[PDB]
């Protein structure tokens, strides 16, 4: 399967729920043996970059996180395992952003990724870098605590069932065909 992997999405299968979704042609990050790829230019440009970190010789399949870039020099960081885990990735990140910028963790809470990081990074990432970018946008911790509620409140009622039943179906291919703002929106209109 070209885009999922047991239930985890692939490079092939993150850039093509963006570019499912309506995102274009998006280039994504990785670190490998401890060392970040990060495009600078296309992560100002985006907004935001899916990165498959924990990837090395013998690991092509590792843990995804979200690069967001705020309004001004400053940067998020969200991963889906939770605010400590994040923090395990936010100086080897850090030094790779444009100088005078900043670089600060979500503060999600653990226990709720459930394997989905993928997934969760093209939803709730997405929407992350929505409420950070939006006129006026919450606090970190406001957004950190909305992002725990709304993974919770996504795995309640047979949500872990529903995803990994729906990634499962799209393994090889998306359906069609109305753009979405995240991955819940398209997973909804496309069969959950």
């Amino acid at each position: 399967p070209k885009y999922v992997e047991g239930v985890e999405l692939t490079q092939e299968g993150m850039h093509a729920i963006f570019a499912r979704m309506g995102y274009g042609d998006i280039t994504s990050g990785s670190i490998y043996n401890g060392v970040p790829t990060i495009d600078t230019g296309a992560l100002n440009r985006q907004g935001f970059m899916p990165v498959l970190t924990g990837v090395g010789p013998h690991r092509d399949s590792g843990h995804w996180i979200m690069l967001i870039k705020g309004p001004g020099n400053q940067y998020y960081l969200f991963d889906p395992l939770g605010k400590t885990s994040g923090e395990g990735y936010q100086n080897i990140l850090a030094a790779q952003l444009p100088m005078g910028s900043t670089l600060s963790v979500i503060p999600n809470g653990s226990g709720l990724n459930m394997g989905l990081c993928g997934y969760w990074v093209a939803s709730a990432g997405l929407r992350a870098h929505q409420a950070l970018n939006q006129h006026n946008p919450p606090t970190l911790l406001n957004v950190g605590q909305t992002i725990t509620n709304e993974m919770r409140n996504e795995l309640d009622h047979d949500g872990y069932r529903k995803i990994t039943g729906w990634l499962r179906a799209v393994a090889d291919e998306f359906p069609e065909g109305d753009p979405q703002l995240d991955g819940k929106a398209l997973r909804e209109n496309t069969e959950k």
